[PDB]
């Protein structure tokens, strides 16, 4: 099937993705049929970037689980770029619903506890709660 | 193991491939399991074409290593079809990454230094740098 090349990551997976000129960026792995483009080359994945909803063909060697959060969260980029803060919001929101996590009740202010939850290791489910389906 | 008929080219190799009615086209040799089709016949190879990401079963004798770049690159086709130019970009991009080569950073514009690198034998690495792994 699609993405049956031995490498990691399948459809639905929340990932960090690395492309030239950008900090690690949160994304969702999608099927090529969602992209309106073409099938990924072997060992690549199509991902859709949180925050801007664009698609990129990214090597699987340039992706890591979003659950490895503190290891790829870029604090400098976060402070610098409103777009990265929005990406974080939409990415963590998707994570929060998957994990069955809920927070008490702006943007900065809504991000704050999802960001702590993420940086803290996604307790109580851990990364296990970030899986799709 | 698949493709052990003694012939040339293994999974991951970057190649030029010739099919009826087309110029030599860049591709990667894939396992039949990535194709969502069938196993390959004796002495055949599945290849995935750069640019369109499509799959074809090709004889291991209608295939040359991508390293023989200038001999098979087709300037008339390049100037004529944007599809070939895109195919070229993606193939060299994969080549670039495997080699550890880097280019200071448009299409044709991004293409010109990669393409000069290939026409000149992929220095400082040679064709040894296009191999998989
Ligand atoms: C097509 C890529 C757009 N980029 C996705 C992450 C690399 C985010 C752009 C917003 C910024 N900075
Ligand atoms: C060998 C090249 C074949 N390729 C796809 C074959 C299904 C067409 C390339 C697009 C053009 N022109």
């Amino acid at each position: 099937s699609e993405y049956q090349d031995g490498k990691e990551f399948g459809i639905g997976d929340l990932v960090w993705g690395k492309i030239k000129g950008f900090s690690w960026w949160p994304a969702m792995v999608v099927s090529w049929k969602a992209t309106s483009k073409r099938q990924a080359m072997s060992g690549m994945r199509w991902v859709q970037w949180f925050g801007d909803g664009k698609f990129s063909e990214v090597s699987a060697d340039k992706l890591v689980a979003l659950g490895l959060f503190s290891q790829h969260f870029n604090l400098a980029t976060f402070n610098k770029l409103v777009s990265y803060r929005k990406a974080m919001y939409h990415a963590l929101e998707k994570a929060r619903v998957r994990a069955g996590k809920t927070f008490p009740s702006s943007l900065e202010d809504q991000l704050k506890p999802m960001l702590e939850w993420a940086h803290g290791g996604f307790k109580p489910t851990g990364i296990e709660g970030l899986k799709p389906n």
